[PDB]
């Protein structure tokens, strides 16, 4: 019915892009908009609703966000004039005919379970899901994401041995149980980035929203904020190894249940697993240490090597350091040149304590 849009002519609702620096605005053309603006998905998400993220949020100077986002699983297909140069130009030039290839088998996976823990503080892997048949939460009624929380706090009030755990509902947390989760680094509250505000993400929070871990604290699932499922494999130390292990134990068991009520995770083999912002799909996943490297740290070729080993940092030498790509490399090849990075890291921290050079040790590019 507002889609009322359609008797105003195109250039009164193609949005003011001038000032922005983020994705979208580089690929939405007017000619674009006019293609696409009368097209709708069958839950009726509208090319509107992809980009008002973008239109909202102009980016930054010196950070170009992603600037729009799916509202289900057709989004990329209806869509996909729009979504293919973004997944292209964000994805370092992944095209519309390339294939994503899914592993999840640890087995594929060559060492890492002995990264040096004078070195590496701590290891991660975390990745998103969505389950098949729901939109995603840009668009999900009340409705749907209470299906979803049902779904997977049943699932997960399944697994036993070292996956028992329990869930906290964000509805009925208390001030104890609030405290021990930001102890833990569990706990997630209502979004105050204005990039998810803006596209419809946050409401009727806390509504379906909740956390759910282990006993023994070394695997966490967030269910029903950004993306349907974020699930998440930790632990101190450096077994990089087991620490995917238990990510792919867990995703597997999670999956088979859902199987047995019929619900699948979304999954292509060109987009391979799919989530709400383009940034994220293929894999989704982040494997990333802490890692001691004060020496590297103020090193000027360590940007380079991260570079060369397709690694990235975020947070007075202790970093966080992760695979960047997620889509077009598997799982296992991204937790791979992680564990294989890290390890040349630490030779050139290394060599840098003992006052040597590393100059040679500069990586060809991956």
């Amino acid at each position: 019915s507002h889609n009322l849009k359609l008797r105003f002519p195109a250039e009164d609702e193609f949005p003011d892009l001038s000032g922005h620096n983020n994705h979208m605005a580089k690929v939405l053309t007017p000619e674009l908009y006019a293609e696409l603006r009368a097209k709708s998905t069958p839950s009726g998400f509208t090319v509107d609703d992809v980009i008002q993220t973008g239109v909202d949020n102009p980016g930054h100077p010196y950070i170009m966000t992603v600037g729009c986002v799916a509202g289900d699983e057709e989004s990329y297909d209806v869509f996909k004039e729009l979504f293919d140069p973004i997944i292209e130009d964000r994805h370092g030039g992944y095209k519309p005919t390339d294939e994503h290839k899914t592993d999840l088998n640890p087995d594929n996976l060559q060492g890492g379970d002995d990264l040096d823990p004078n070195y590496v503080l701590s290891s991660r892997v975390r990745t998103g899901r969505s389950i098949r048949g729901f939109c995603l939460p840009p668009h999900c009624s009340r409705g749907e994401r209470r299906a979803i929380e049902k779904l997977a706090v049943e699932a997960l009030s399944s697994l036993d041995g070292d996956l028992a755990g329990r869930y906290y509902a964000l509805k009925s947390m208390t001030e104890a149980e609030q405290q021990q989760l930001i102890d833990d680094h569990f706990l997630f509250d209502k979004p105050v980035s204005p990039l998810l505000l803006a596209s419809g993400m946050a409401r009727d929070w806390p509504d379906a929203r909740g956390i759910w871990h282990n006993d023994n604290k070394t695997f966490l699932v967030w269910i029903n904020e950004e993306d349907h499922l974020r699930v998440i494999s930790m632990q101190k130390g450096g077994n990089m190894k087991e620490v995917f292990t238990r990510f792919c134990n867990g995703l597997t068991q999670i999956e088979t249940l859902f199987k047995s009520k019929n619900y699948e995770f979304m999954w292509n083999p060109h987009l391979g697993y799919i989530l709400t912002c383009p940034s994220n799909l293929g894999t989704g996943l982040r494997a990333g240490v802490h890692i001691k490297l004060p020496h590297l740290g103020k090193h000027e070729k360590f940007p380079e090597v991260l570079k060369r080993l397709r690694l990235q940092k975020r947070g007075g030498g202790v970093f966080d350091v992760s695979n960047a790509d997620r889509l077009g490399f598997s799982e296992v090849e991204l937790v791979q040149m992680v564990v294989d990075g890290v390890k040349l890291l630490i030779e050139m921290e290394q060599r840098l304590e003992q006052g040597q050079a590393i100059d040679d040790l500069m990586p060809a590019q991956k």
